[PDB]
């Protein structure tokens, strides 16, 4: 009865099942979580693995010899544990420095800090086994028309990323990474706002196939965009390398809702999407238990993120292998949606009489396209009426 | 007295001002406009040029001869006005036979019918020397989530674009395809919903330089985005080929207001930026005198759209000029931001112990960005209280 | 197997099933139905009745004799199949006439003729044996800020309501009105936008008692609000008279999809509170079948709105049985919310030292909530994982 | 040039111009203001009064001596300058015992703490001069359906503002109250979301009159709402106790921008409705100098909101006094609009046959608004290019 295990590859931040409830107008209802307790809870929940912050593992300041101490506590728990890291990421954020950014920050001086304390923690990661490296640029932005030059910006955030791939090139590091795109908070309007500026910024980078994309359900839900549909175009494209699940209620504040809940038709497409491509990344959950909740509340919440995963999971694949299922898919002519245009090339399509001149457009017209009883079917699968 | 001149570069769609009023809960208000009468009446308000849609110049249907009878009816009114055709574009939307699409119809015969459609209007836009071919995909979508896999829907728009490419460069034609993306409506999610995601598209295409983006003020705005942060992107990629003004009250239905309405001060710093970018391709404007209005309100809202964007391109020109403003962009470093963070190279930077080691992380934090003593500047200068 | 019948009370209107697919970019897509036609249809798919506008069933410009031929098949109909009329209302959009509104438009005469069209219906649909009568003022707004007064426009409202109450009255006929908000499209504000100022404004009217509202799916959800809440807050005020049932995505264009789809948790948690409010109104679909649908496709998507109704009715009455859940309320103190703050009155309260000297803050702020543990039991039982 | 004076009544909150920098993704980034140092400040600004929360003044936990001396500090400061306290509020939601909210909380004992700590701050607030006491209730609400039964909500909601009418009643306070919407942020949805919902609520109070709104620019944006129109109909209820401005761009989080910042049309339609409405309260600044400022930066922010006003003043003014304008108002049929309907009565105006039988529909259709005509003057207006 839905039962996460280790191969089922489901991650978590140290940051989500550690936040401590400070919300704008807030002070914490839950004390701090030492690392070492997450990583033993998760572990016995059935998570395959967790992901940091440099600055939730290593507190800021830290001495390099505290820096020493607080990774081999981490390491003996990773040990202990069987738990993994396939992800790390740096906090660019936090910190009162980083408030017109870090990559993009007007002062300069601020910018090269920013790829110092990024570097330090790429070393670290490769450490710990990561395979993706995150960059989250939520205070890259600006609240006003005025205060930053995009295209100066643009300029500042391509040397930064093709800096960090110079880097990770010369010490011979097996390590990708994947930027994470958020339209609007903290600051009023973030560079890369959505999967798709994100995917075109790459191609503009020195070494593109270095580079990928870590969407979140919440981050495209809050352009009121189609989750599912950025993710084919980022999957189409090659650069899903991982990928932040939760949940939304559509336009607002980032909730970082428990996956499932949220857009629950949303996230039955997109399950179904990540399994019938054969997405084998870390299934990662970027979600805030509420902060309504005492620390039961906080694993309860964690649990059905796997749960509901894996509910859907079930669901989507009842639904594509119902022969009632398969034959509604032909009515619909998804098969055709598949074979290519004009593989009889230009030439012959353009001499091709049934294509224009002779086209009985009013009868292809009347055609249905048996969307409504498709969909129906897919709500009696998701609904468990099938 | 803000007066449009042809060497302004206005244009206007003959659907803008020719829209009847019919929306999805009324009958027409206004009578049909001849396309004749509206190059006749746009030329005395001082524009430079109109586009159309072929379905637009030749009703649906027309044999081959009432096909020429049409196109010389509107030669001859270019003709005695002086009138241009920068821009064409095909309708792929109204018809029934559309309505699951054209290029990613799932009928393949449709999709066919599609491409014969654009091909022949292409041919027209060159005899009438428009210089980009515009693209809105607006039945390429789907209402439910089985009804389109995308990942297949984005290979035949792959395809019908590279044929595309393919017949105008066979056909040694001296025209660049624009592709306009919109987020949503008419079909409940549409492909390549952002500028953002119609760049990355173009970036996989054959011949990624015969590409670019038509971004319009509104559609951008339907999914909460900043749009001359988008604008800064495409030029920054060096694809913005054409663009569409006008005005939108937030997320909503697409308004299509007059250009100034909507969104004030988007609309000042996209006049700020498309100025001294140097933005050299048509000002267009696509919008709908609403529908309230008979055809005296018609011109005066085509009117207002030029006054507003010469209004803008004053104040514009004043803030950048004024040496209290190039004071306080000082102020707050965007000329540090136009400076690279790291033209010593890598290594240099990892050696620069001022970078980190050294770097008092408390003074910087402590600096103020000066932005809303920019930010009132602007707003005084929009208001002409400077 | 989730099989309707007239005892469920499901209507839909005349327009619903008879949408012919014309949007503000293409042409019909469906043939015109016979109101009698779709009366037979909806019968033998279960079916309680039919909803309609005078224009839906007399086409505008009818002559007396014309109308009294209109009316007479129809009631044939409705004799033949057991079909009722619980719900009518008036056309008052898509008229030009109606450009700037019916109620609040700013020409007098327009005002007086909107004011006796709907009288007029007022009397058919007492004759028909309709219980509500439903106002949706589409027209009633403006898309700029200086065409309409707003307190000039409610008092023109207010005084157009209070005429048709004081007409109902003194005919002796038992029908209430309800007005149904929405917060934009066709106009770009839409006056009473959502369900609260739509009770506010009651209040306001001579006679309260007959005026409640009837509250759409997707309409308060094209303002980001959430359904549930604002039904309950009808209930609570005992204005919910009728309610419009449907589906959407959003923050976007009215999509009125079948009621199901969209948001599926909120659709979950309006059956609930339906339900065990016992409101026994009609359950009535405003929905359009989609325009990819030919006419198999239409009865199939009304058919789903029916069985996603009663499958949600039944995964809703199963959670509100489940002895955990019983627990689970409790344990989330939903029985404390129910039992009065200070029935002991407040003297007592004001002397209560429990209630603030001595109280432990901390203590108190430390107990969780239990929510996430109650949600993902909702969730287990909305999918059937239960 | 646009100085502000006591006389022109602007007032902050100490929490506005005090706001220290902490978001939800980073820490202060200035140091926290003594409230004394915030009055001198603004009264050399030229602002007419502060406001402030109970804990903003007193710091939560003080003794009753300590509160003593807070008091009497801040009245010396108000004493030194003359320097007005007209509102004052209740900050029921940044302890974590109200995690749940305060006059909602599921927890009976958080409740009756919630209304002594309100009771004892109305006592304050009276002693300092308040004359309007506000209700934010920023936890009252949910982020899943079945962790708040809204009719019951509605019910403790009613239960305590019942209770301090009752209070302010018993002790003969002259003081109002003012209940502010807000749709969601901090929780998921936040109990009566927009201006109509709380109107409408206020309508079930035992003592209705002696509740009103104070809404907020942001908040119903927030909603996608016309903050005007919502406005207006708070004045023709009787309602607007209190007001406060601040900017928005677009649905997301509450951003809280310095006034005339985010949608400036919409801040000159509020200035115009708010000037010729007579409004004689408060003009009251809710807004946070953005994180990238330091001190010079608060204060220049805060002289910008009351600079955006006076200026928006100038030009609402100047257009309603323009002869053209008043022309345009007169051909767009404004003055019909303030006309009754229907003065010579219901059974006159069935009797009129020019109202329906002999209207001629056809030439009152063609009769044009002239709106964009009126809606460009405004913008010229506004820009000063009249
Ligand atoms: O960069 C990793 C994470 O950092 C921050 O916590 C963000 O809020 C989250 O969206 C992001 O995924
Ligand atoms: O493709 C050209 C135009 O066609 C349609 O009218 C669209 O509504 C508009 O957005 C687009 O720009
Ligand atoms: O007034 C009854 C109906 O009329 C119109 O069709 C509206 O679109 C719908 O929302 C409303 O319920
Ligand atoms: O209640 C007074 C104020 O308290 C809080 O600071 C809210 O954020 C603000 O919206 C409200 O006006
Ligand atoms: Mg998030
Ligand atoms: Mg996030
Ligand atoms: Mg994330
Ligand atoms: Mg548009
Ligand atoms: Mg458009
Ligand atoms: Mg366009
Ligand atoms: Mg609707
Ligand atoms: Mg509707
Ligand atoms: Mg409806
Ligand atoms: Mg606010
Ligand atoms: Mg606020
Ligand atoms: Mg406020």
């Amino acid at each position: 009865n839905y039962q996460p295990t280790p191969e089922d590859r489901f991650t978590f931040g140290l940051w989500t099942v550690g936040w401590q409830g400070r919300d704008p107008f807030g002070d914490a209802t839950r004390r701090a979580l030492d690392p070492v307790e997450s990583v033993r809870r998760l572990a016995e929940l059935g998570a395959h693995g967790v992901t940091f912050h440099d600055d939730d593992l290593i507190p800021f300041g830290s001495s390099d010899s505290e820096r020493e101490e607080h990774v081999k506590r981490f390491r003996q728990a990773l040990d202990d544990t069987g738990m993994k890291v396939p992800m790390a990421t740096t906090n660019l954020f936090t910190h009162p420095v980083f408030k017109d950014g870090g990559f993009t920050a007007n002062d300069r001086d601020v910018r090269r800090y920013a790829l110092r304390k990024t570097i330090r923690n790429i070393d670290l990661a490769v450490e710990l086994g990561a395979e993706t490296y995150v960059a989250w640029g939520g205070r890259e932005g600006a609240e006003s028309g005025g205060a930053k030059d995009v295209r100066d910006a643009l300029d500042r955030m391509k040397e930064a990323f093709d800096l960090l791939g110079e880097y990770v090139t010369s010490q011979g590091y097996d390590i990708r990474f994947a930027i994470e795109p958020k339209p609007n908070e903290p600051r009023g309007d973030i560079l890369l706002p959505t999967v798709g500026h994100a995917l075109a910024f790459i191609e503009r980078l020195e070494r593109p196939e270095l580079y990928g994309v870590n969407p979140e359900v919440g981050h495209e839900q809050m352009a009121g965009l189609n989750f599912p549909h950025g993710i084919a175009q980022a999957l189409w494209a090659g650069k899903l390398f991982h990928i932040d699940l939760n949940g939304q209620n559509g336009i607002k504040y980032d909730q970082d809702l428990r996956f499932g809940a949220g857009d629950l038709r949303a996230a039955f497409w997109l399950v179904d999407l990540l399994e019938s491509a054969g997405y084998s990344g870390p299934r990662h959950f970027d979600f805030k238990p509420p902060r309504t909740e005492d620390f039961d509340g906080v694993w309860a919440s964690a649990a059905g993120c796997m749960r509901n995963y894996l509910i859907l999971k079930e669901r989507a694949a009842a639904f594509r292998a119902d022969p009632e299922v398969q034959e509604a898919l032909r009515a619909s002519r998804l098969d055709e949606l598949a074979r290519p245009t004009a593989a009889d090339g230009l030439q012959a399509l353009l001499d091709d009489r049934s294509a224009f001149e002779e086209f009985d457009v009013d009868a292809a017209a009347a055609r249905g396209m048996a969307f409504e009883r498709l969909d129906q079917l897919a709500m009696d699968h998701l609904l468990g009426a099938r």
